[PDB]
DNA sequence: GTTGGCCCTGGGCCATC
């Protein structure tokens, strides 16, 4: 059974930042996309090898934004999503504040309730930094009511079942990985939030059902979700 | 990941930017 009832929308989200965790890393870019609950039951799904990459619902709402750092990316960070601290200053892009906050919370009231994000890998990145970046604000968190689920857990599961290889086989989660593994085409534009997102979306729709099913099943409060470091 | 949070039977696995 269902620990926190159906959920109503699923908000795909990705992030960009300046760096892994151990570097104590800020937002350079964030991408909302959220899908209510029936664009998703509703989804035809393709029984080609390889199946055609899906498009996304007519219905989305869809947020993507470009963030000031209050320090910069590392060499690495910036030559993979195409962003530095610099160049975003350059264009006037404003930091992670109470307005973005503010920004956050009228796009979350949009979506029907309860609502459960979408990350990959977004238990041990994602969700702690973003909880990091809104406790720095007096903005109450806007996600305090959401739920979260990790789509690499999902994943997981859903090709497991699918039958073998691997077959007690390791192979990568990675967001590109399983992207190939479903469609045996190159992700495109990687790194960038929305970029990703789209990707994400795409695999998350490979079985649209059996993902549901599995999200309503593990989703849990972002109030759980511990920072990734603190100030 | 160059880390570090997991799972395992002092180490191996492996993903986010
Ligand atoms: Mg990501
Ligand atoms: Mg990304």
């Amino acid at each position: 059974t269902l620990p926190h009832g159906h959920m109503q929308t699923l908000i795909f989200l990705d992030l960009e930042a300046t760096g892994l965790p151990s570097s104590r890393p800020e937002v350079t870019e964030l991408c909302l996309l959220a899908v209510h609950r029936r664009a998703l039951e509703n989804t035809s799904i393709s029984q080609g090898h390889p199946p055609p990459v899906p498009r996304p619902p007519r219905v989305v709402d869809k947020l993507s934004l470009c963030i000031a750092p209050g320090k910069a990316c590392s060499p690495g960070a910036s030559e993979i999503t195409g962003l530095s601290k610099a160049e975003l200053e350059v264009q006037g892009r404003q930091r992670f504040d109470d307005n973005l906050a503010i920004l956050l919370r009228a796009f979350l009231q949009r979506q029907p309730q309860p609502c459960c994000l979408v990350a990959h890998n977004g238990d041990r990145y994602d969700f702690p930094l973003l909880q990091t970046e809104l406790a720095r604000l007096s903005t109450p968190s806007p996600l305090d009511g959401t739920f979260c689920v990790d789509s690499i857990a999902a994943l997981k599961a859903l090709e497991q079942a699918s039958s073998p290889s691997g077959n007690g086989s390791r192979k990568s989660y990675s967001l590109g990985s399983i992207y190939t593994r479903l469609y045996w085409q190159a992700p495109t534009d990687s790194h960038t939030a929305e970029g990703d997102v789209l990707t994400l979306l795409s695999i998350c729709q490979w079985k649209p059902q059996a993902l549901l099913q599995w999200v309503d099943e593990h989703a849990r409060p972002f109030s759980t979700v511990k920072p990734m470091y603190g100030t």
